[PDB]
């Protein structure tokens, strides 16, 4: 429905490896009464990043939620690629950016408020077999101090129809510091595997992202700095097969460091639904309240 003559560039919110986001103004009208969104391209389109980049268009459609961010289009430039993915804007970033600037006025009660939000759209991508694979508070975005959002479905697959699992070995470097450790083994990723992170997402949101406490930092801490490339990837296996876990962040109840804990789970059938989780955390609030 959108016309790119009429998307008008403002700035660049964020630049991965195979695409990039930008805030646009579509202002079909020439007017500047236009509405200010997000706009999600490619930036080397081959066609395998092409049709998987299709398949996350047709994902984003498909969902309607509350803590979902909203899709709004797509566009074409002369032919059926330079494919450019509109979605609505959240004005406050990333809740990793937000959470370190507000550090000193976002208690934990409010804290638990973004979990539970979270766990909610969280359920709401595996009842329809969506796999998210990619959480953490760099990929959750802010709409306004009481609504966040999950916010990109870059590495979103769809469960096949028979199995419970995904097999996927990407080429290039994988977020290792959030894989649960059969994905890391055996390129595994299952709704156990999104709790397993989903767990680290709730230790950095504790962390209030303390520049020492980020998982990688707490992690190639425990491993010596010493480690290289490949055996990284090996060492941080070891530590985690010998129940090697993070600290429990500062002035973390240990009601909440429990949470952690029981979804950094080594067996995999063993971990928590996020329908219990978000029980769990609406409970541990109504209690601080
Ligand atoms: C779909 C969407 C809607 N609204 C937003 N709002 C937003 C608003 C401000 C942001 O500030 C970024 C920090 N500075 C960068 C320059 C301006 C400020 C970042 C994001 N972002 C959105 N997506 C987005 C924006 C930046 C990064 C990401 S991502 O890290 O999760 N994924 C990739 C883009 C790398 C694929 C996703």
């Amino acid at each position: 429905q959108f016309e790119e003559r009429h998307l008008k560039f403002l700035q660049q919110l964020g630049k991965g490896n195979f695409g990039s986001v930008e805030m646009c103004r579509y202002d079909p009208l020439q007017d500047n009464t236009g509405e200010v969104v997000a706009v999600k391209k490619l930036q080397h389109s081959t066609e395998e990043h092409l049709r998987d980049f299709e398949r996350e268009i047709e994902i984003l459609k498909s969902l309607q939620h509350d803590n979902i961010v909203k899709y709004k289009g797509v566009c074409y430039s002369a032919g059926r690629r330079n494919l450019k993915l509109i979605m609505e804007y959240l004005p406050y970033g990333s809740l990793r950016d937000y959470l370190q600037k507000h550090k000193e006025r976002i208690d934990h009660i409010k804290l638990l408020q973004y979990t539970s939000q979270i766990c909610k759209g969280m359920e709401y991508l595996g009842t329809k077999r969506y796999i998210h694979r990619d959480l953490a508070t760099r990929n959750i975005l802010v709409e306004n101090e009481n609504r966040v959002k999950i916010g990109d479905f870059g590495l979103t697959k769809v469960l096949p129809q028979d199995k419970e699992y995904y097999k996927v070995k990407e080429p290039g470097e994988s977020p290792i510091f959030w894989y649960a450790p059969e994905s890391l083994t055996e390129s595994k990723f299952s709704v156990a595997s999104d709790v397993w992170s989903f767990g680290v997402v709730l230790y950095e949101l504790f962390t209030y992202i303390e520049k020492s406490k980020s998982p990688p930092a707490e992690f190639m801490r425990m491993i010596g700095n010493d480690k290289q490339g490949q055996m990284i990837v090996f060492h941080l296996i070891e530590l985690l097969k010998n129940n090697g876990r993070l600290p429990r962040p500062d002035g973390c109840p240990d009601e909440i460091y429990m949470i952690m804990t029981e979804c950094w789970n080594n067996n995999v059938n063993q971990r928590p639904s996020f329908r219990d989780l978000a029980l769990r955390v609406d409970q541990i609030r109504d209690n601080m309240a």
